[PDB]
């Protein structure tokens, strides 16, 4: 009695919750100064571009790696932008490794304000009907779904401990559409799972954090023939693949105070690919 | 050169593919006379409803169980409707088991025309943050996603061998929305996966089969009072559904009533996903 | 006090509402015997196929026409299936004509149980940037949106008077995706509007009726070159255009007691076109 | 022959098209320094928030009004941020008016780089079945859909002439879900139309412009208590949003921060569309 109780999440407490106090200047909303970001898969590709953009925005950055040493990448951020950066080696497929890596990052930086769950794996084996060995399926799920959940489960405890945070899960247009002509049902499945995990966690963590996805389309960064890429261009309204530098604005948007009412959303950056 | 080649799947051959001959009368399109259906999770709940309606439509039905013997339920189908029916035990979380089960089923009935992948593992443990056993996460992913993929992977080979088939994956409104107030992110995740797996397989199997999902809302089958009251308040029709309100959609997707329907998600939820 | 009040629609009364009593036989759920259906745009194409399938299911059928006489079509249903059928001439763009036509149909058949709002118009003028005359835009909206709303607004009063009904709005994949290579923004806009009108009405009419859409893909029934259709086939997972006879099962599904828990839904029949 | 021709729009020319040069520093991508923005419905509410944030980002801003004089609001922008600004009166429901307004605006500022189509007609009359005046329906469709199309139709010619542009259409969560308990089917219909119009124009304008939507949830701008309480109960964040929580997205879509973003729908709703 005497309380408007949420239908979504009672841990919100009596409603309405209070809006944050923000700068009246839109440009200040995007600064990450005074914040710690942890960006997985940041030894290259999208994760590196996001890690570097967050440093530009003023954030201390924990980069992750596994196959290739990124200590000099983390050192490069320190030297270039005057920000604390350290690199961490971890197999995202191993939940104990994730727990220890996250626990260690909390010690070195003090806290974590922004987390980017950036799971990189692809399915290149064609139609699944001819892949009788479930090791390919199971490897996609372990890295691209379980590995994303391990990171989320651990970072949510830190967000709740601190009463604040912003989790970004890197999904894909493959979470919304079925890629053609390269058939990759297992990858599309894990990415769709990622997208709806982010929305589910958005409800569960709303008293202490925001959760959103970025869904990139075809970004210029393997076994893609010229005639395959040609078909991608033909079906993309802008007519080309994107650049990693065209993703960083969306990742900064979701990481910062520019999006404090944005949760459970999927920011699609795909040159229009999902529209036809 | 000279052919129109699909951008979706070159196994379609030169385009356009050709349409089937269909009955002149709309009611005959829904008949399963002459067909074999295999319905997982069929010892009760939604699965049993579907298996019985398929026999009413005239189908031989393989029912599945895991908990209690369903042989008598299969005998009821055989007795009441005059069709072939048998019960099979399998842990769909184990691929050898489902492979051997589906292999045995096509031996026993000759073929499989209609398959319903129905997973039944639920998440009852509240917000995931306080559940430090990935055992519950792993259990949901293993049965509700991996298990559905094992059935799919195996039934596709049969459909491709025969050049025909209809796969229905039972998903949930949880594949589209986030249930409240009972928080169940792992369940929602697996059901969204199933929904997009179906769409992906629809492209891959298009030369020989259709793949669609049914997404039920809140169905009163075989939850606190205040919880259910909130579900009712948020449901446009104002109530939970009955299993008899699902079988029409399952028969639609199973039969020649839907021969141009593939990769679709048939939502049966009293409007729940609309507000 | 003493009442669970809907958050959706208080006219539902105290919750839960009561489920209908249905046949225990699935095949009986699809019969339309004892019911009156009104199918607009039924002088040919999809509307004719639906009108004939409903007669096969046992329903009395009111067919609509405007440009071509359908009296002999309505007469053909009577002679062939032993069902009451009459044809009505009406310009769906004129709201008074719609009101009078619906009011007249209620008299002749006694009631209306099933209504199919089947608005037929297309945009063939290419990209809108070069159509400076708004008469093309306004004609699409008037027929494909306003005309659908006129029919709905009028049939809802009859459904509410009787406490029962099933409205089906014929939408299109164009309501969900952007057709290519033929550019038709005005048509896609009206069809998207239709799809979300159906969901909106589903909430508002839930005490007395169900509202759903059928969204056909490319169905073989104008100014479509061979190379245009070729591109449609290439992007369609089944690899072909559909037949009108592949739509009637979905229209029967939504019209009958097979779908009494189905409301606010969009049944897509498109050979998979919206999946890539 | 020899070229790769788009399946979306042959006006793209031989594929692939080419990417723009962009600033090395992510913060510079958000600058509107050197650009002209035109924001409809800009005498207050969301529109004014957007117009002021664009000037903060360094943009010349044309503001629109229809009710009260906004010339002073435009003078405030000119005074506080050191940019060009002017207020224009127009009934966006009348195409001659918006055509003449937009023509006058490109004359006064030289060009238009960013356009925000923001319609503000709301439906407050409850369930449509008791509203026998299509005057309210026609009013919503005329302003919230036709009016948005008139602005779009006219600004596209400018973008195409200049080979550059970003159009943001303000839609609503009402374009995706059905608001409860206040029933407003005509508003929901027009907003869904706007959302798909934006996607359609994104394909058509791709050789020279980007088109995206912002879909705000419940924003407390300038409704009974029990009504708002239910909105809060159904919002995952547990509150209404502030206009200052929208301007980040509007600046993202307006600027070179989003040069690969087109046909997208940026939802800012506290999670409302998730359950
Ligand atoms: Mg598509
Ligand atoms: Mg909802």
């Amino acid at each position: 009695m005497g309380e408007i109780e949420s239908y979504c999440n009672k841990e919100l407490g009596p409603l309405p919750t209070k809006a944050p106090t923000l700068s009246k200047n839109v440009l200040d909303l995007f600064s990450l100064k005074g914040k710690v970001a942890s960006v997985t898969g940041s030894s290259g590709g999208i994760g590196w571009a996001v890690a570097e953009a967050y440093a530009q925005a003023g954030a201390d950055v924990a980069i992750w790696y596994n196959s290739h040493p990124a200590d000099e990448k983390a050192e490069h951020l320190q030297k270039t932008y005057g920000v604390h950066s350290k690199a961490y080696k971890c197999n995202i497929s191993d939940p104990k490794s994730v727990e220890e890596t996250i626990s260690q990052q909390e010690k070195d930086f003090g806290t974590i304000d922004v987390f980017v769950a950036n799971a990189g794996v692809t399915w290149t084996q064609g139609p699944e009907i001819d892949v009788d060995n479930y090791d390919s399926w199971n490897k996609i799920i372990s890295v691209d779904l379980n590995g994303v959940y391990y990171c989320s489960h651990n970072i949510g405890k830190i967000f709740k401990k601190n009463g604040k945070g912003s989790l970004i899960i890197t999904s894909s247009i493959s979470g919304k559409i079925v890629n053609i002509p390269q058939l990759q049902a297992p990858y599309n499945t894990a990415k769709a799972a990622c997208t709806h995990l982010a929305k589910s966690l958005a409800i569960e963590w709303a008293p202490f954090a925001r959760v959103n996805t970025i869904s990139p389309g075809y970004i210029d960064t393997d076994f893609a023939s010229k005639d395959m890429k040609a078909k991608w261009w033909q079906l993309t309204p802008l007519g080309r693949e994107g650049l990693t530098q065209e993703l960083v604005g969306g990742y900064l948007y979701l990481a910062s105070n520019a999006s404090t009412f944005t949760t459970g959303s999927d920011v699609v950056i795909d040159g229009g690919y999902t529209c036809p």
